[PDB]
């Protein structure tokens, strides 16, 4: 039910506790590095923080947060699981949560899945 | 925020049914019926109010839960348990927890310890 999620650039993605944007630019996945994956219904899930807030695609507008007290939608996503095992996000713009291999903040911004909008991952406590 | 729903391990969602007879775990989707708002009812116990308005009661668990009562008192006090797994389980005032009953037949508050059917993933929606 807890997971993380490894970028393109190796590093896991980070809810960086609320605090601006979400970035793929940790070594290791610990407490901030781990999302309870929520069934939202009809195939769509949610990801909730350590902080217990939940990931939102800001529709594209601003770099990705971990900020939501609720789940609307911005915070569900398509589970898209690609063939090599790896995982990839949609949001509800129909666009790819993309980890920008590390060089700027996670967006959901993209309209297809390339290397930086798969990501490895594992359930892990 | 504090308007949540609940899943049971039968992967379905508590449904309010809109206050007409007992409560389901049968709802595929969570939607207006399966939102329930977390009331602080003192001393660390909660209520849930449903869409309805009214509140969720363990009717004592001499019957199929409700949610009709217009205000709280009780049968309609809940601890409200963090399980080590991540999901929720809901204590009623004869001390039973709160059962999905795997859908099976309507939710109830009768059975004395937390089993497979007696946890919920749980969720804060608008
Ligand atoms: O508590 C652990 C957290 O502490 C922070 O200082 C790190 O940047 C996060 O990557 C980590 O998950
Ligand atoms: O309802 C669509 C979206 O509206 C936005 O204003 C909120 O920030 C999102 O959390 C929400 O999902
Ligand atoms: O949309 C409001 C409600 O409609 C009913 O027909 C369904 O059984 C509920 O699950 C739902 O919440």
């Amino acid at each position: 039910k807890t997971i993380w999620l490894q970028g393109f650039n190796s590093k896991y993605v980070n809810s960086r506790n609320g605090q601006g944007a979400m970035w793929c630019d940790s070594d290791t996945p610990q407490a901030w590095e781990l999302f309870t994956v929520i069934d939202a219904g009809n195939g769509k899930i949610a990801l909730r923080g350590n902080n217990g807030l939940y990931v939102s695609s800001e529709n594209g507008e601003q770099a990705m947060t971990c900020n939501r007290p609720a789940i609307n939608g911005w915070e569900v996503f398509d589970w898209i699981s690609n063939s090599d095992g790896s995982v990839s996000l949609r949001g509800s713009n129909g666009m790819y949560v993309s980890s920008e291999n590390g060089e700027q903040a996670i967006t959901c911004n993209r309209p297809a899945i390339d290397g930086w909008e798969r990501f490895n991952w594992a359930a892990a406590t």
